[PDB]
């Protein structure tokens, strides 16, 4: 079967990926891996993806879905981590998968409050001396390590993170609601109890 996990930074989507995968036999996709891979082999699609990141451009999406359709397992069983992030690619992922009889079964959607995520971003401190990182709340450092706080993790920035990933987001929801394979998942539980939510819906 095939899943994808969609969820904003801090929702802790991929910790959950691989604890499924590992216990049921998915393979976990990352496009960047993939991507990387490629670039890095000198691949016809890696060479081709590689002239348009060094204009400064975007990965055009059908070469995304391309590089997926290559590396892509036979046994069809596999988890998109935070792919498609489009509803173009969507479109065009639903497209490349009916080509090979198989759809997306689930989309599992992380839900988690602005409020939380911005704790359990803007929290994070970081020692420049090491690039070891705490939380002032969660795992605080010892008083006298030098910490800073990173220009992104601060409230102002996050949210204004969280508003342009609903702003990218929401119509890729629309979509899959239309289809009636959204799953919504309470991510602002714990950990144990997301993961009975992920297992009810599969």
């Amino acid at each position: 079967m095939i899943l994808v996990f969609l969820g904003p930074p801090g929702a802790g989507k991929g910790t959950q990926a691989k604890r499924l995968a590992k216990e049921k036999g998915f393979v976990h996709i990352s496009t960047g891996d993939i991507l990387r891979e490629a670039v890095q082999k000198g691949t016809p699609l890696g060479k081709k993806a590689k002239e348009y990141m060094e204009r400064g451009e975007l990965v055009p999406d059908d070469l995304i879905i391309a590089l997926i359709e290559e590396v892509f397992p036979k046994h069809g069983n596999v988890i998109f981590d935070g792919f498609p992030r489009t509803v173009k690619q969507a479109e065009a992922l639903d497209e490349m998968l009916e080509k090979k009889g198989l759809k997306v079964d689930h989309v599992l959607l992380f839900e988690v409050p602005d409020e939380v995520v911005i704790e359990r971003l803007s929290g994070r401190r970081i020692n420049p001396e090491t690039g070891e990182v705490y939380h002032v709340k969660y795992n605080p450092p010892p008083p006298g390590v030098k910490v800073i706080q990173r220009e992104d993790d601060k409230p102002e920035v996050i949210k204004k993170r969280l508003e342009v990933y609903r702003e990218q987001t929401a119509p890729l929801i629309e979509y899959y609601k239309k289809k009636g394979i959204l799953r919504i998942i309470d991510a602002s539980k714990p950990v144990e109890e997301v993961y009975r939510q992920v297992l009810e819906v599969i």
